[PDB]
């Protein structure tokens, strides 16, 4: 496994942070300008995270069609993923407008709404059945349907009714609940585990809109989700697994959104997950 023996190599020579800042340098730098506009100014959490104007999703409505959110298209993996960032108080509305529009199945949120004590994210989803929210800006509804709480994530399943039309979708959420507040897991069996439960369900396959995944910013925890799933789908289309190049496809991502992997250990854990997860499905189908 070429980037088994690429791995111990790094570690061996203590040189993450050189491989790192190698990628920095070589993504790629695109034009930004209808995220920076001043009516745009509290539509995004960071001033240093901003979609690139190419890869935008567009919210489908006359006045402002703008969201801190980017379409990733992995052309050779035939995989597609719109990454955002957790919704504000303000954009909660908007949030669940471009998953109606672009026919997503799954939101992949992998953040607490708070860490570290500060708020990451908007509480944009019921936690009680009985208690819906309605969202009047874009005019669409929201309802818990169920949900099962296990050790490292929870599935909720939910309704989103179009008000406007009376349509209703169901929505699957899928939520990483341990990711540790510094670093990364130890172990990558419980995020491979996650992986393999949202690909299980559906929601990664082309008869959907692409799924949606963010964290706090859409590019740390986020980016290694994707980065994961589009690598181990090469290996398994490919005549040549051990051709899959980790950092070629790091790259391709971040010609689609910024920033992409935010850290060296968030680098050397996605390494570990490849490899790791590489072995479950070269034949070894046993857990
Ligand atoms: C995905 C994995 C590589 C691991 C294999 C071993 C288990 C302890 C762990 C937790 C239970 C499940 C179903 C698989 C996970
Ligand atoms: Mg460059």
């Amino acid at each position: 496994m070429e980037m088994e023996k690429e791995f111990e190599q790094i570690d061996k020579s203590g040189s993450w942070a050189a491989i790192y800042q190698d990628i920095r340098h070589e993504a790629s730098d695109f034009p930004c300008r209808v995220a920076k506009l001043p009516k745009n100014k509290n539509r995004n959490r960071y001033r240093d995270v901003s979609p690139f104007d190419h890869s935008r999703i567009k919210l489908h409505q006359e006045d402002n069609d703008y969201i801190n959110a980017s379409l990733i298209k992995m052309e050779e993996a035939q995989r597609s993923y719109i990454l955002t960032q957790g919704p504000l108080p303000n954009t909660c509305g908007h949030f669940w407008e471009m998953v109606w529009e672009q026919k997503s199945r799954g939101v992949v949120m992998l953040n607490r709404v708070m860490e570290k004590g500060s708020l990451k994210c908007a509480q944009y989803w019921p936690q009680k059945e009985e208690k819906e929210m309605i969202f009047e800006d874009t005019n669409l509804k929201l309802t818990l349907i169920s949900e099962d709480i296990k050790s490292y994530y929870t599935v909720r399943q939910l309704e989103l009714e179009n008000l406007t039309t009376q349509e209703t979708r169901e929505i699957l959420h899928f939520h990483y609940t341990t990711w540790p507040d510094f670093g990364v897991p130890e172990s990558p069996a419980s995020f491979l585990n996650f992986l393999f439960k949202v690909r299980e369900s559906g929601s990664l396959s082309p008869e959907h809109g692409p799924v949606v995944v963010h964290c706090s910013a859409g590019i740390g925890r986020s980016g290694t989700f994707c980065l994961a799933d589009t690598c181990l789908l090469l290996m398994d289309k490919r005549k040549d697994p051990s051709s899959v190049d980790i950092k070629k496809v790091l790259l391709e991502m971040r010609k689609f959104r910024m920033g992409l992997i935010q850290t060296a250990d968030q680098l050397r854990f996605s390494y570990l997950a490849v490899i790791e997860g590489a072995k479950f499905i070269m034949g070894d189908s046993s857990v």
